[PDB]
């Protein structure tokens, strides 16, 4: 499955003017470093504010290409919006999406609109990209097939769950942190966050439709590991108007909480549900330590292994996590 379009010929560093779906894409590669063979892959995304480059190299963003140190091959893409700029930060990124697309950072969940229709059963332009960069790349790099993951902050985390839930036959795993699942009715009828979240309070151990995926949910997934990630009390997130006011646009308790219900459920998937206090942005707390354990974890467990043989192994101190769906969340009926 190794292949680039039109010739492409992938470096070390950034890469530029990508094509992909009339578009020209950028991604920056970190080749792992002490592997001999196929290396497992990391493919991290930021959010909406932080730069490609903060979440490769800033350590309080989560410093991800120091992954490549520890044996994973980092592919890391830049979003549409950023016009392949790897620094661009918020500008022209953390605002409402377009196109029927919800937010502009990633194409990562429609629009709450009828222009979102559309978005109901097409992955997206970023799904799809993903998928062919790392493609790309293994025709440089050598690449282990059974462990190629993705992961995310924020708006990032959310386009981590929509990848996920399209490609569940392409990626082993990811690690969505703090990302959003736009609550739906079961019909699909979009709700208001104050809905949404007053929807997973009212039903906290449902399985629940969302705007981050297909609609319906698929009845089922390809193997998969996946690691939710909810920053606990602080979690949320608060909108910027044009004026500068701001205001409550996000709670991550009900997506981490969604995300984890259907996954769990999902009888090929090993769900691990984990908790912090760092709030809404990167692992604060031993962030190295979580990095090199949240990849090894999902690296434990390569594409098709049997979810009964998976164990746990104890996180740094600051997080705990289980198996599961978060239980710690919503009290119990």
């Amino acid at each position: 499955k190794w292949e680039c379009p039109a010739g492409y010929e992938v470096k070390e560093g950034l890469n530029v003017d990508f094509p992909h779906k009339g578009m020209k894409r950028a991604f920056i590669v970190y080749p792992a470093k002490n592997v001999s063979g196929p290396a497992p892959v990391w493919v991290p995304m930021t959010g909406s504010v932080e730069s490609t480059n903060d979440n490769l190299t800033v350590a309080r963003s989560g410093a991800n290409s120091i992954l490549a140190d520890h044996g994973y091959t980092v592919i890391a893409p830049v979003r549409a919006c950023a016009n392949q700029d790897p620094n661009i930060r918020g500008e022209r990124c953390n605002g409402p999406g377009s196109n029927g697309w919800n937010w502009n950072p990633w194409f990562e969940g429609r629009a709450a609109d009828p222009s979102g229709e559309h978005w109901k059963n097409d992955e997206g332009p970023d799904s799809s990209f993903f998928v062919a960069m790392v493609q790309c790349v293994g025709t440089k790099y050598k690449l282990d097939a059974r462990r190629l993951f993705l992961g995310g902050i924020s708006s990032g985390g959310t386009m981590t769950n929509r990848a996920l839930l399209f490609r569940s036959n392409f990626w082993a795993g990811g690690l969505p942190i703090s990302g959003e699942w736009y609550v739906t009715s079961d019909d699909g009828t979009p709700l208001s966050f104050d809905d949404a979240r007053a929807a997973v309070a009212a039903a906290p151990t449902k399985i629940h439709q969302g705007r981050v995926g297909p609609y319906p949910l698929p009845a089922k997934v390809g193997p998969l590991i996946v690691m939710t990630v909810w920053g606990g009390e602080k979690d949320l997130w608060n909108c910027t108007r044009p004026d500068g006011s701001r205001f409550l646009c996000a709670d991550y308790r009900p997506s981490t909480q969604a995300g984890s219900n259907f996954f769990s459920a999902q009888p090929d998937v090993v769900h691990v549900a984990c908790s912090s206090t760092h709030g809404h942005m990167w692992p604060q707390l031993n962030t190295q330590e979580f990095n090199r354990w949240a990849l090894d974890t999902l690296a434990s467990h390569p594409k098709g292994s049997d979810p009964r043989s998976f164990k746990l192994t104890q996180p740094p101190e600051g997080y705990t996590c289980h198996v599961g769906p978060f239980t710690g969340l919503y009290a119990s009926a």
